């Protein structure tokens, strides 16, 4: 029993992070098989920042000018080349520590682990959600760019986020490993404002799943509701809409507890017009909308 | 910027991680050098849990009923101890991920990351605290006692706990890694009750500092107040009584936000006897207590 925000074991991931230079720029790089995935602003000095062309910035730069350190000792740069906002840096040596991995872009309410590094050595790691403004709400110093998000599924690593940018509103902006951002932001110094962040809705009421199951059930009601009708709710409260397939994938969370969706979004409702009166439901005095439907199950079943 | 509940990166201790079974239990051993620390009560049914006598038990195993699987290849057993409420069984091979390690008790207040395990294969890493009543608030199924509780000084892992206990409250007892609980508790399925869980005043603090550092600074108010005078509103409130000690150890957050540790204390004060008004401190509806004044500096400064 209990239940707490619990991030991957970071163990395959340790073993990928490299230290990438550039001039004077030092952030971190992703050492997979042959190739090191870096934030492209490492080129950048933080005058090429308010306006980079990267294309431009890049024919200045040579293999040799991309320094690699894995641990202690040096790889060799044999090849470098610009993917969207990464660079991938072949070196001449495969990193023996390779897990099994794929890069996946995730979908906006979808969470993963962030390994915070710097200078390519791991501090800490916490559990993410994209946010459906394409924001994370991260722990990033200056360093710590080229920081990877991931999912494991058993033995393979699914890589989905490289950390790229702060907002000026000091939450997270970065890039699939392909280099694509999630959402509209860009790797310049400009005006860029996150959208609204609203509540992951399917989420809040898998946790709310997850604190019945853990004996946390004072805010459940003996009211039912409809989902057209809580969706009335939710928009009123910045809640993504909900749909039949967040009920379809609430399902056996739904079956284990033996709570229709329908009467657990009535009790959403009841907590969102009502507030929580001074009570906490698994010692949180908010909704948390920072655990899946999949992120419970796993919990309170144990896979590892 | 942005501040997270941060553990430290599992790797070291992943690779320590084995699965121990004694007849029909099942839980996780911790494998340093040609040791295999785990739970005593792995030698038990769930009948002799009402009363068992650990060295009656004992006499009844020998070295080859204890089967220790490290990944998917066995260990074999040369010798087996009780030291307290762990077990040690001596196997023929050292680890040859053996980190630098050290085994400490922590005092109350202090944090540490868990890596919760199934059958010596790690599920998660979340961060906890010893509560004030010496219970953590983990998140542990049954076959995750074993899982340790562990600090990183850059390449030294101080393990400070191993899990052992579910209090009928759904909160959490165990074992420093000499065998002796944290608290009153005993390895026996018998009325326990854990005691008054106090807030760590010194934690709220420091995370107060944070918020300060990552620009929450709505609840800093026109006031001061005493030691003698903030202790009052303490106690009130079950916070654990702050000391001078404590102000010194947050001098270096003080000197930082050049906010004096006393007109935080009376922010602080406001903040007890006027509650948070809707509004969140770090993303919190709660004053956070499991973040010390040496996290929020490493955190708040990077290191690795
Ligand atoms: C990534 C990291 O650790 N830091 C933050 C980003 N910074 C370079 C950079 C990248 C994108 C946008 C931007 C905007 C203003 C200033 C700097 C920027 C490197 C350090
Ligand atoms: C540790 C773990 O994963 N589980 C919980 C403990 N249980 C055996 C055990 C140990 C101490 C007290 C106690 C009390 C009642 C029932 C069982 C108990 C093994 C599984």
């Amino acid at each position: 029993s209990g239940f707490r925000k619990m991030a991957f074991p970071s163990g395959k991931v340790e073993g990928c992070m490299v230290q990438v230079t550039c001039g004077t720029t030092t952030l971190n790089g992703l050492w997979l098989d042959d190739v090191v995935y870096c934030p492209r602003h490492v080129i950048c000095t933080s005058e090429d920042m308010l306006n980079p062309n990267y294309e431009d910035l890049l024919i200045r730069k040579s293999n040799h000018n991309f320094l690699v350190q894995a641990g202690n000792v040096q790889l060799r740069v044999i090849g470098h080349s610009m993917q969207n906002c990464v660079l991938k840096l072949k070196v001449d040596t495969a990193n023996p520590k390779t897990p099994k991995y794929k890069f996946v872009r995730i979908q906006p309410g979808q969470t993963f682990s962030v390994l915070a590094c710097y200078n390519g050595s791991p501090s800490g790691v916490y559990q993410c959600a994209m946010r459906p403004n394409f924001t994370i709400k991260g722990s990033f110093l200056n360093g710590s760019c080229g920081s990877v998000g991931f999912n494991i599924d058993y033995d393979c690593v699914s890589f989905c986020y490289m950390h790229h940018m702060e907002l000026p509103t000091g939450v997270h902006a970065g890039t699939d490993l392909e280099g694509n951002f999630y959402g509209p932001f860009v790797d310049r110094q400009t005006a860029q404002a996150a959208g609204t962040d609203t509540t992951i809705t399917v989420n809040v009421l898998a946790w709310l799943y997850a604190a019945v199951i853990n004996g946390d059930r004072w805010f459940l009601n003996r009211f039912t509701t409809t989902l057209n009708d809580f969706n009335l709710v939710a928009m009123k409260y910045n809640y993504e809409p909900l749909t039949q397939d967040h009920v379809d994938i609430l399902g056996p969370l739904s079956a284990q507890t033996g709570i229709a969706v329908l009467d657990m979004c009535a009790s959403l409702k009841e907590l969102l017009q009502n507030g929580m009166n001074g009570r906490t439901i698994l010692g949180s005095a908010l909704l948390e909308d920072e655990f899946t439907p999949f992120d419970v199950v796993r919990q309170c079943s144990g896979v590892t």
